[PDB]
C-alpha cells in the first residue's frame, strides 16, 4: 500500500463510479495508470498522451509486459502531443485523467491545459491529482500546491466551465495538514 499506489487505486475508483470506460490519461508519463488499465477489462478505451518521446517509449515497454487477450491490445493507444494544443483525438472520451501534472506547468501553458480540457474536449468527468505541500514540509519538491491554492483553482474552475467539483484526498489525513495527495473530480453539469 505504497503512495503512489494509494493515488492509482484512488482514481480507479473514481473512473469506476462514474462508470467511465473511455479513458484518456493526459499527461501519462510512463504508464503507470495506462499499465492498470489495460490490464482491467472494465475499462474499453485507454489511451495516453504525453509530449515527451522518451516517456512514450517506456510506457509501451512496460505495458507490454502484460499478457492479454487479443481483443484487449486493441484498447489500448499512445499519442506524443501537447497538452496545450487542441488535438481533435481528445474528443469523445467519458473521463479524462490528469495525474500528477498541473505542478508542472507554468502560467504561460496552465491556462491554455484549462480550455484544452475543460472546454475543448470537455469530457463528462475529470481526474486531477497533485501533492499536497503542506504534507510536504511537515513529513520531509517544493513547487507544489497548497491545499488552499488547489481547492481555489479547482473552485475557479467550475465558476468558469461547466463543471462542478467534489474533493477527496487520497493519502491519510494529518489531521492538521490533510492528506499527501489531494484529488479533483470534476463532474459536468447536465444540460
Ligand atoms: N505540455 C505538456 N503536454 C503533454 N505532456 C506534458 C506536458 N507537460 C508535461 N507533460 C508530461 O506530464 C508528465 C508529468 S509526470 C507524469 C506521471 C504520470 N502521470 C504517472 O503515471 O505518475 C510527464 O510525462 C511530462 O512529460
Amino acid at each position: 500500500i505504497s503512495l503512489n499506489q494509494q493515488r492509482m487505486n484512488g482514481v480507479v475508483a473514481a473512473l469506476k463510479q462514474s462508470n467511465a470506460r473511455r479513458v484518456i490519461d493526459l499527461g501519462c508519463g510512463q504508464g503507470n495508470l495506462l499499465k492498470i488499465l489495460l490490464k482491467d477489462s472494465f475499462f474499453e478505451q485507454i489511451t495516453g498522451v504525453d509530449v515527451s518521446y522518451r516517456s512514450l517509449e517506456i510506457a509501451q515497454e512496460r505495458l507490454d509486459r502484460l499478457r492479454l487477450p487479443r481483443n484487449q491490445w486493441e484498447r489500448l493507444q499512445l499519442i506524443q502531443g501537447a497538452l496545450t494544443y487542441q488535438d481533435k483525438r481528445f474528443h469523445g472520451y467519458d473521463a479524462a485523467t490528469v495525474i500528477e501534472v498541473i505542478e508542472h506547468l507554468d502560467l504561460s501553458r496552465l491556462g491554455a491545459f484549462e480550455r484544452v480540457l475543460f472546454e475543448f474536449a470537455q469530457p463528462k468527468i475529470v481526474i486531477v491529482t497533485t501533492p499536497n505541500i503542506e504534507y510536504n514540509v511537515k513529513f520531509a519538491h517544493r513547487f507544489e500546491w497548497t491545499r488552499s491554492q488547489f481547492q481555489n483553482w479547482a473552485n475557479k474552475i467550475t465558476e468558469r466551465f461547466a463543471y462542478n467539483v467534489q474533493f477527496q484526498p487520497i493519502g491519510e489525513a494529518d489531521p492538521e495538514v490533510g492528506s499527501p495527495t489531494q484529488m479533483a473530480v470534476f463532474i459536468h453539469r447536465g444540460h
